């Protein structure tokens, strides 16, 4: 079996576990040919690197030219979403904006959301380096920890990145974990990848790929996004609820063995029923995991109960 973190203390184990030759480094980066930018990025990641959990989260002066960035992401996905964005996404954007600084001249401090979120849901974040493996990254949720990135994509392409970035994590991610019952589901998808066999990590990957990044959910007669990757791409957020892609309604024995990359807009979307019923399903899905064991998240005591 596979060694998992069984308190939430135990989560510190990863920042010694990240690809330490990032996407940075590439030719084709959109910063690769600026030092000041690769300097930048080696900054948030020692940030990263010397977190222990429990302290606070240290806060970063953004730079103007980080500040105009986040600008242009903000205003322009922020003109999407009271039409596109699940319901539960809208109800929460304005208590971000107005308790955790949400707007267009001003980026977000970590500690501030994470403080926010902690009180919606317990859910907390932790700053991270670079990509971590699907079973370090997933296992942090079932702690109801969200590992979240503090730098921002290079200025010359406001409206891409090639890797989440701090935009993608507070319009994409933050705003659903702030929503009980996603942070349930989201929880559950970390539980059942503890101590799993990597094949079956990489399946509740691609569930989770299919979810939490490109979910689609059912509201009332309507469908609407809740995907952090579609909350925020701005191109891929309108042809998702378009008639271009095809959807099917989300079965795990398909889903998680279903093909996809990361390059283009999806071809195919799962329908989730709400995120109770997503969540029961990865709990069903998560009973055929072969594990010689069933586990359980005491929040009293912040430890993993294994049986
Ligand atoms: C999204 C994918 O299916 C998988 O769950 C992972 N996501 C992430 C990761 N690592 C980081 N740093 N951030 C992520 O959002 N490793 C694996
Ligand atoms: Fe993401």
């Amino acid at each position: 079996v596979p060694w998992f973190p069984r308190t939430i203390q135990e989560l510190d184990r990863f920042a010694n576990q990240i690809l330490s030759y990032g996407a940075e480094l590439d030719a084709d980066h959109p910063g690769f040919k600026d030092p000041v930018y690769r300097a930048r990025r080696k900054q948030f990641a020692d940030i990263a690197y010397n977190y222990r959990h429990g302290q606070p989260i240290p806060r970063v002066e953004y730079m103007e030219e980080e500040k105009k960035t986040w600008g242009t992401v903000f205003k322009t996905l922020k003109s999407l979403y009271k039409t596109h964005a699940c319901y539960e996404y809208n109800h929460i954007f304005p208590l971000l904006e107005k308790y955790c600084g949400f707007h267009e001249d001003n980026i977000p401090q970590l500690e501030d959301v994470s403080q926010f979120l902690q009180t919606c849901t317990g859910f907390r974040l932790r700053p991270v380096a670079g990509l971590l493996s699907s079973r370090d990254f997933l296992g942090g949720l079932a702690f109801r920890v969200f590992h979240c990135t503090q730098y921002i994509r290079h200025g010359s392409k406001p409206m891409y990145t090639p890797e989440p970035d701090i935009c993608h994590e507070l319009l994409g991610h933050v705003p659903l974990f702030s929503d009980r019952s996603f942070a349930q589901f989201s929880q559950e998808i970390g539980l059942a990848s503890l101590g799993a066999p990597d094949e079956y990590i990489e399946k509740l990957a691609t569930i989770y790929w299919f979810t939490v990044e490109f979910g689609l959910c059912k509201q009332g007669d309507s469908i609407k996004a809740y995907g952090a990757g579609l909350l925020s791409s701005f191109g891929e957020l309108q042809y998702c609820l378009s008639e271009k892609p095809k959807l099917l309604p989300l079965e795990l024995e398909k889903t998680a063995i279903q093909n996809y990359t990361v390059t283009e807009f999806q071809p195919l979307y799962y329908v989730a029923e709400s995120f109770n019923d997503a969540k029961e399903k990865v709990r069903n899905f998560a009973a055929t995991i072969p594990r010689p064991f069933s586990v359980r998240y005491d929040p009293y005591t912040q430890r993993i109960e294994v049986l």
